[PDB]
């Protein structure tokens, strides 16, 4: 399993949903799923080394952990968290992650590389479940 690659976005699910139980304004919703209609993520993996990047019109996001070993990542909507991964398969790693301040919304996210090439995505904010769908460009 190697989930390096430009990937490119062919299903969505409940988006808009997680960010409203994320708190995110209406005003600042509209504007997030508009712009992941048409997103970019690549991903390169070296041994357990992984980095990220999703970039949409409005903003790049970048983050870089091992798998076993706690980082810093923030939210979806910016909120600073503890994460950690784990392998849960060979295909599929799982974030469980520890907000730094406050409470908030219990949230995780997966990503699965499936036998027939697709990546999947899911994030989760308490029970809401959103679920992304990427294939290789
Ligand atoms: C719309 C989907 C996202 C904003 C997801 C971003 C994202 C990845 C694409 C890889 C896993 C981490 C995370 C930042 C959740």
């Amino acid at each position: 399993p190697n989930f390096s690659g430009n990937w490119k976005i062919i299903r969505s699910e409940n988006f808009e949903e997680l960010l409203k139980v994320l708190g995110v304004n209406v005003m600042l919703r509209k504007i997030a799923v508009a712009a992941a209609s048409k997103p970019a993520v690549e991903i390169k993996q070296e041994g357990d080394t992984f980095y990220i990047k999703e970039s949409t019109t409005v903003r790049t996001t970048e983050i870089n952990f091992k798998v076993g070993e706690e980082f810093e990542e923030q939210t979806v909507d910016g909120r600073p968290c503890k994460s950690l991964v784990k392998w849960e398969s060979e295909n599929k790693m799982v974030c469980e992650q520890k907000l730094l301040k406050g409470e908030g919304p219990k949230t995780s996210w997966t990503l699965e590389l499936t036998n027939d090439g697709e990546l999947i995505l899911t994030m989760t904010a308490d029970d809401v479940v959103c679920t992304k769908v990427y294939v290789r460009e």
